[PDB]
């Protein structure tokens, strides 16, 4: 449980101008999260450009993140794939790496059934001893892992939680009532995450935490302590970021914000991500200023 | 133009019981399409389980399909990827293969902007002499290539057409009016394909054509000749298949139907596709019987 | 024949007090007679059916009939979300001179397919007037499906449908369930030409309020299979087709009517409010695109 | 305080002719008094507002007030899609004894945020009675957004909202724009407990028609922060929360009322039709799950 709760950053993969991982920038981010009280780092999720790294660069970024973390902050590896054999293969690369767990997205594009999702995640879970956090994000995947199937999978010993990114807050108690008390419920939607914690959620895997780590850590700890009015004060400060970090496709805005705050050298991404527009720059700058970060 | 019109089959990748390509079954399918008057074969699209073949098996199936075709029927290679560098790499593998063109899906999962889609397809187009057919399917990808961006891309010399799979028939004339007369408009939605041709579409890339090739060839030729009442007679025969081939995730139903008609040895798929349910079997059998195929 | 081509969903022109302005309605009806409009729908959605009581509703229909003076057929809006009120409103127009009724699926109370069947069947049985069913789920919360249209088409004086989903798959789904003389009309200007090209017989049009000559020409060209020529007209009308909804209908089309000199006042009843500055600029650019300004 | 907890959207019980059945309404109101229901909404959606004319509407509200006899507060449904009709209906209840009005966003005519503002502001200015705004886009075609709720909350007798989207992000979006005594009520039974846990003050409930004791207990436990205990009740009510909509509301809840002996007849007005065999079996299994049968 506890390690997989609070503010978990869906960390950018900072790049040089050629699109290659920038170690010095990642080191700065990881020292930042250690200092800020971030609970854990998700390495090569969606915000980390999993889509545009091959499995070798993917593995390199995860092992680099672990190495820079140096035991100071838990690392969760993104291990999602839309082929079950590939998800198992990617998961096996990190067995005994030192990561504490895996974040495994529902297959994207091929739109499996609820039985396909069950057989997919069960097969992955049987090929590792690592804790598995299911990841539901239908806007990106074209499929919806429903609470009934979550309940089914929760019975598998090392399936320990879900990163629910629908923004549909009815999912919190629909899942909670089909699962044991130590099954972890994490928001994957920054704008609705405090609401998600107020309904019983245990934390959030956050893009906003990339640039407001100390605020996001404080908001999740206040939510866990049941101080929701104090948590809402931080959430109101952060809400323009929660929204405007998606004004253009994630992670285009958050990489620009990281660069503007001096957290990374370069806001470079890989195609088909393209540089932030003038209009997006002014929108994200107004949001950083609203959060008191600029 | 003409080669990229009429009934184009989105061909299954027939597998043995281990999930490996079955050459004897693919040979039977390809001789079937030659005999039936199918215009062309799309090799390793969505129906061909692109999602669960690695790029090496992908390349093998395409080269196998070309080899079995033996010049008798044009082959279009599925070349889609959600990373631009990977789309270019996959496209380069088929340069000078003998395929006549590429079917290239909008990046899935990473949800690029209209400018990201432009820069993605333009970069691919600049790395080949092969004709490129854009593929829009938001239900699977999480993004929507809009007519405005299609018009932009149509100006690139070897971007020659789109496989519009929204089922939104307003797209036909929205695209047609932004593009030249020889820009190819193909339905990617069997249930709405005749409607799509009646509005100006030039053909369809079809799952139904896998099991009703001669009917689908005849329906597209009648539509092209402007005999829509005669085309609707075939479409009414086929409509339960057009729908029920999606009763469970494609290609689970069409692989079962292919096996039941004796067109392939095995209906085996790769996870996260799972075997057809009892209920799906009886639904697809009733649909085959309605089309007069059983 | 009378239920095909360009049918205007005519505005109820108002004075500044929100009362029907006969002189403006006379000018609109003369304009439709001169432009080749096939028929007038009186007090549909575009006619502010929502904000007229049944007495003002009946008066506007009787005024429209009187002004038409046999020169152009009049179809009455007769919709209601209570079946007893639909019958009662329908019974007011029996022997009025209207050629038919446009009857929307009940809004707000979200009936079943069986409730829609019983609703339209009851209405049809209380009149000899032809009935055109009207599907517009975006306004009603309710979707009359092709299967239920097929069921209703068997009732003698249920003669057609205004299909306002903008879902063009409904044309051949309905057409294959109904007789060859069941009339298919678009209720969606932006997709109407597409609708006719798939086999629709006409449109009940907001755009035809201000581009009646172009809308009559486009529907006639489509009916004769001159689609290339019909697409040229649709391209010059497409900004109106879209921007007449840039604010709630009929706020833009009433402003356009006034701007072209077709009506004295762009006045509406609450909860419709005056067109915004941004709206005026959008609608003026669309009128200019159509060659009307 | 009076606008919090479990508020029943009460059925208008009918005889077989479709007329209000006073003896059945008396038994429902005695039942709500005995069960701890906080208040009655009279002639809302569940009360078939759509199929009663304004005279029958007023009679049902006056009958409900009379039967309540000061034992339980009565809130009148006063919604209309024409602002002049909303004012007129509201003016009928001034000095009636109702404690407040529930006024739905105009349905069918799809006004702007500015039109909704002018609609509710005009209504509020023609009464001293508290106004509860009612957002239900699935029925209306119209979505009253938090920003517009904030604007309206500044008008003295606009005191709260029934938020029936089932979108739980609206609770804190509205709450941060309005004063601490602006009342937030769920209009969606299946998500009501969630709504209260995010800071909502109560629910206007279909389920409370047949599980009034459980619904009062769940809202009171939620208000006191006994969520574990409130979730146990929600779990035994969840099949009713969902299956009372298995057919159009109020077809299932009227059948459930009759089956429990709370009303004489499950009769409705067209276009509502009798519950299907499949519906009866679904609703009976849900009543049994709730321990009511
Ligand atoms: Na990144
Ligand atoms: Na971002
Ligand atoms: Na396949
Ligand atoms: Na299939
Ligand atoms: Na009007
Ligand atoms: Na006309
Ligand atoms: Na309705
Ligand atoms: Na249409
Ligand atoms: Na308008
Ligand atoms: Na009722
Ligand atoms: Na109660
Ligand atoms: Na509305
Ligand atoms: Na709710
Ligand atoms: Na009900």
């Amino acid at each position: 449980h506890h390690m997989f709760t609070g503010s978990i950053v869906a960390i950018v993969t900072p790049m040089d101008e050629k699109g290659n991982v920038c170690r010095a920038s990642l080191k700065k981010l990881i020292d930042y999260h250690v200092a800020s009280g971030t609970s854990a780092i998700v390495s090569v999720g969606t915000t980390g450009e999993s889509a545009t790294l091959n499995h070798d660069e993917h593995a390199d970024v995860v092992m680099m993140t672990l190495d820079l973390a140096d035991g100071r902050i838990p690392v969760i590896a993104g291990t999602g794939a839309n082929a079950t054999a590939e998800a198992i293969s990617l998961t096996q690369r990190f067995n005994d790496s030192g990561i504490v767990g895996c974040l495994t997205v529902t297959p994207y594009y091929n739109r499996p059934s609820q039985e396909g999702l069950y057989q997919h995640f069960k097969a992955i879970a049987e090929h590792t001893d690592l804790p598995q956090i299911l990841y539901n994000v239908p806007s990106r995947t074209g499929c919806d892992l429903l609470p009934e199937t979550v309940g089914r999978l929760a019975k598998v010993k090392n399936i320990i939680g879900i990163k629910e990114a629908t923004g549909n807050l009815t999912r919190v108690n629909q899942i909670k009532e089909l699962v044991s008390d130590d099954f972890v419920l994490l928001s994957g939607d920054d704008a609705s995450a405090l609401d998600f914690m107020q309904l019983g959620g245990h934390g959030v895997i956050s893009v906003t935490a990339n640039v407001a780590a100390r605020d996001m850590a404080q908001m999740c700890k206040l939510a866990a302590e049941g101080h929701f009015a104090e948590a809402r004060v931080i959430n109101q400060r952060l809400m323009p970021l929660h929204n405007k970090l998606f004004v253009e496709p994630n992670p285009i805005p958050v990489k620009w914000a990281c660069k503007e705050l001096g957290l990374v050298a370069t806001d470079t991404l890989r195609l088909p991500m393209t540089p932030i527009t003038d209009s997006g720059r002014e929108t994200v700058r107004a949001a950083l200023k609203h959060a008191g970060l600029l």
